[PDB]
């Protein structure tokens, strides 16, 4: 075969057995994904190789039947620690990674929440790229991060798909790998028994750019103002909940800060509380947005929601908004989004999505299956305009 | 042979030749130190095991003629990023070993100040060890590290044997190695055009630990209050300085945090301001541990350092640890003087050894010819403890 | 703890959990042989040590209740790459490792008969050990070793257990590691419809030593004399077959070969045809060692094993090693067993504590209660060293 | 950048500074020869990526001002162990890459000759491709190799740049790799005072495929009876000699065998004797490949003489000869091969040759380098005709 994901296998080989796997089960989707995203060759065979070298070590063992890891990770429905998404406006449609990098001794007593093979997959990307800082993950990570007995103690008292303190997004965008982290609030509010709001803001309060951004500090306490009659103001795990902080791994003045609430209920005055951050924000651009939201939920695990700021800027935007997909025929869900794409006027978007979606998991009936969508984002943003994440369960639709 | 440190030679050879080579110039000087301050031979093996495992790899090239690193260290006189120190008391002598942890690209475009190393080791440890904690370490990476466009404009405002950020010390006590880390400051000021005192304090005071203990925060502020009339308002690289942060890689709660002061000038006068805080200590014990410093200084280019250790939950300042520094000044001189320091505080039993045991650590150069061996000697006086010495040597010195 | 295997562990930790459940299901029982062994406390650190860093990554993922490798050992009964055996004597004990070095694609389609893993291992034991050799090695690799695709077709023909064509064992002998191979005769029988007994002569007689050395010729001459109306002449594997051909990894000129045959059935009247081959042999050293052999029968599923070895300079075949195979029968029984048989040769005092020992080598485990962990019983007798006996144990069935 | 070199330089980076060396100063020659040649960018891709993971850490430290490795090879001018030469006909021309595999111990006491990193090279390469065959390696590695203490003694008899057992090339042919290795018989003539004559065929007719073959025992003994009076009959390093065994790393059946004579005496009473085989050669064939050799060497280390025997054929060849051109000015060298090119009526390779050499070596002057050009073979073959094999110091050409 001639495809870069073929040449890439034939020249590169396998250093082991769940290598070669993690292959078999996702280079071939993530090649089309490329190709119909219009990435040029030349960036097919960057980002494949990119890929072979850097993330198939840090996925760890693939499950398999008879093959159970010792770490199972929450990112997929069979506990695989990877999802790839696509971030698509009317124009353009961007490829993203997101994993856990796991390291060898994870889920284990020597490594119960897997808090080390993120930091270095991340190091070995600051060699590989000059633009990745890891500034603001060393920040939060010793924010957030547990010490080993508390690791354990948070084993306890967590289901196996949430022992995890951290987790990684490479955007492939522009030609480069972007890095974005997450992460996670509630090992350390369950075991040091404070409020998750607390710890959030305490993290976040530490940063250096907050002491020298008014612009930030001035979205901050907005917030904070929103969030606060809204999470738990002791320590239970009720939601809604601060439960992840993401930065970017780049300059901090440049790295966006998001505040993820994770809730189990959503109805429409919520979507709207969540949207206008109570009635903050009021604005033509807010309400179109809203509206796009709306029809979303009608045409069509958490709901997510995240506001996310930068430094400069003191105003609030409308959070991105995830609703969870896994349960939801896959068919039903590509002929609910054709019908979205439609009523946004992206005409292309629409009449490439299904068959595009087939040929990206070819080896499923996407009529029969439930789990290959597993997340769906909605942004709309004042300079770029509306645009949706779709997240996908790469191993569920190659198994 | 059949002493540890030949015969884990004989069960574990080498992954390459620097890691043969750094075991031939290291591994027996590291052997009979822990036999000297009376390890058991299985903690002898323990050390000696971990050293092959870890520290090895850690140490990168082995600088010697015809082979010329990328990454010179400032740790020793040849360039070597190693240290071999005891601290020895009354009661006990500890070894501890002193390292920069050598990235594989450090000193070229992709790594130019070493910034990746040491935390590579330190997960290694953390993996290893259930007491090993990296939240300090994280922290102060993300206060005084730097991008990788700044580290380049840093090498070429550095010496090339300061283009680095961090080193560890992993103290061999009791049975376990605690690992503590220290952070220079110098690299961010003048990147960033800072003056060291404020991005110091600026960095401690954004300490997690720092917001919830106000102890702390009264120590640092007694610290500040001494400090800022004495090292520069400005931007400069002029003494005395604020030259590093230490702390320990442990439970932040428990860790000391160390703020090391650089500086050339020392005499009687500043030994007592430095000691006493500017006469803010006066109690007994402050001034006889004056006295000890005083005679030591009596008795005897790198800085002198002055270290003031900090914990959380303790509210007043101690006086500092107070390093001599001594790369230039001959070794058997040296040796006789420590003789005469142990004889006045009274260690007979170190001062009758100390010679004897100098000459079998060292064992393939004479000692009494060399004038890099002793690097530093650290001296520290604890209400708590009793005063104790800190002996630095350059083990690569010793051995080539 | 401070025997060596837990200072071992505190000191190196692991690269990743299966080499973690290796140590913990293996190392305290090595711990305790050596020592059972009278080796001293600087030889169990040197195996122990050699153990962790060579051996450990070697035996590949540990095969226990949800996680199945994709190679699975005919070693031992749970699929375990790995026995611990001893060598016992009249004046000593030596203890030995045999294993496979899993590959890391070892039973997939690129790598079907773990085809690799032991010439990496022994790669790295030529640099550790400066009397290794490979040559013999390689000989039986090139003349005995199948390419890809006809592994492929030896998995259709082979049961799981047999995807194999190469195995290692290291003897712990003096202050050494002495490192010994065998090649399996059957893949290549069953790939190219040859007997075994043809392709293991043609094999052996393609040997630069044998070019070079009549003696060596003669002894295998007198050898297939023996052999040819013995083991079929056809391509089948039926017994008895020549299975193995065995080398030591030194010097070719000093190495013995081996050719073992296996068998199932065994009487008195062929235990005296194999040791005797056939009359040839009838010395008095010969029949003494034959009465040995029907004793320990008498006082005694896996075939039985029949191993003749020659030496380069020695023109006259020796009587062969007789392997009991003790698989299924109760390990208390067999305790017992090699009481008496020890008692019968007047060794008291490996009768005397023989059980104890047995006990206090698998702490983890009621060995009464079992009946895998004794897997062999290798019994010879030589005119120069006298009689001795191989116990070869499933370390692992000795301690899940 | 976009081109193949430096698109894998960005997604893979290098594991150490000595393989972003390597890669600085051969990918981007590499990726010449291989576009130069009509290679498709998959293929470019395939041989680059394969380089990177393959061959760089196989090519030990990159000596340089200041760093002096412990191990110093005899295929470059300046020590480094690496070649790249092209096989060029009428129609097509074929990359192949030269090597010595770099032992992290190399070259010091616990390996004295680099007796392990071919093999380690090899075994990785028998995983990656199905076609790799490692049993006439190691035939030969068993009947040549020398143990610790002899490799010491080896060295105290040899020049720094002949402390060598093995080497490997690796031809980039029909989009596969295909590997063979040439073995020294100096060390162990020298150590064990056997004569490399005898040494040479001991070990070939041990060979299974010797025993299996009789056209090839009969081409066996008609090259023994050629070199017998030619060669020593005692156990001297005196050439013309037997000092290098080659093999093809693949099917018994199907390797060619090659016997490589050196000398440092080449007339044309000789040139004429060694083609031949002393007369035994005298077909039309044969005589016009003489006619070739004579016209290069006019037109125009040791002199190589190679004799290649396959099994199942009885008959002998003409060898390839091995002209070193080390000393020689290229741009000379390049002129004399248009004009040789131009007598073989090869008008494309002549029009071609001199601007793709500086398109290869653009940091270099070739009016001014004498080392650039380090050989040159040629053969004249019944079935596939003339071909001529040129090699290069690719580190001279770059530094
Ligand atoms: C927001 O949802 C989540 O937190 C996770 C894990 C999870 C958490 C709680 C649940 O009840 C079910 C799943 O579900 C996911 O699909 C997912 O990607 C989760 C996740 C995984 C890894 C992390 O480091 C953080 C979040
Ligand atoms: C035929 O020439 C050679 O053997 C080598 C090394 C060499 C050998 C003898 C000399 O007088 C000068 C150089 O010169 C080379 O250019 C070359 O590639 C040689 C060589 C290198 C590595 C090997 O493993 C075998 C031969
Ligand atoms: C971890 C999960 C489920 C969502 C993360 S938010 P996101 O970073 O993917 O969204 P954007 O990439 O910023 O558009
Ligand atoms: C490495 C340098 C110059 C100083 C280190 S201060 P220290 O950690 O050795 O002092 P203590 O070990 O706390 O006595
Ligand atoms: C691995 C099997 C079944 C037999 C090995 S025979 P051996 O090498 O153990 O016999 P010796 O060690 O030579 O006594
Ligand atoms: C090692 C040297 C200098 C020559 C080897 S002969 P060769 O294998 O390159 O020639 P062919 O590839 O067979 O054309």
């Amino acid at each position: 075969g001639s495809r870069p994901w073929q040449i890439l296998s034939q020249a590169l080989g396998f250093p082991n057995y769940d290598q070669e796997l993690w292959w078999q089960n996702t280079a071939e989707t993530l090649n089309r994904v490329l190709e119909q995203c219009d990435y040029s060759v030349h960036l097919q065979y960057k980002y494949l190789a990119f890929y072979h070298k850097y993330i198939l070590p840090s996925l760890g063992p693939f499950r398999r039947p008879g093959v159970e890891p010792e770490y199972i990770s929450g990112l997929s429905h069979g506990g695989h620690p990877l999802e790839i998404s696509v971030k698509i406006d009317k124009s353009k449609t961007i490829c993203r990674l997101g994993l856990q990098a796991i390291g060898p001794l994870a889920g284990t007593a020597r490594d119960p929440l897997n808090s080390f093979g993120d930091r270095e997959l991340l190091k070995n990307l600051a060699t590989l790229l000059p633009h990745v800082d890891l500034r603001l993950f060393d920040h939060f990570n010793a924010q957030v991060g547990l010490d080993r007995a508390q690791c354990a103690v948070a084993t306890t008292k967590l289901i196996k798909e949430s022992h995890n303190i951290v987790c990684t997004s490479l955007d492939l965008k522009d030609g480069e790998v972007i890095p974005k982290v997450y992460f996670s609030t509630i090992p350390k509010g369950l075991v040091t028994e404070t409020p998750l709001f607390d710890l959030t803001f305490a993290a976040i309060e530490q940063m250096e750019v907050y002491h020298k951004d008014a612009p930030l500090r001035t979205a901050l306490s907005s917030l904070k103002d929103f969030l606060r009659p809204r999470v738990p103001t002791d320590a239970s795990i009720t939601p809604p909940l601060t439960g992840l902080i993401g930065v970017d791994c780049i300059d901090p003045m440049l790295s966006r800060l998001k505040v993820y609430l994770a809730t189990f209920r959503m109805d429409l005055s919520l979507i709207r509380d969540y949207w206008t951050l109570g009635g903050l924000l009021t604005d033509a651009g807010t309400m179109k947005g809203l509206e796009m939201v709306e029809t979303l939920a009608k045409t069509l695990l958490p709901f997510g929601i995240n506001y996310a700021m930068k430094p400069g800027t003191a105003e609030l935007a409308p959070p991105q908004i995830y609703f969870p997909l896994l349960g939801i025929n896959d068919g039903f869900i590509a002929d609910a989004l054709v019908e979205f794409f439609q009523y946004m006027g992206w005409e292309d978007q629409a009449n490439r999505y299904k068959d595009e979606l087939k040929a990206k998991f070819p080896n499923v009936d996407i009529s029969q299956t439930k789990n290959v969508h597993r997340w769906l984002g909605v942004a709309y943003s004042e300079t770029k305009g509306p645009s949706m994440n779709i997240y996908y369960d790469v191993v569920a639709g190659n198994v």
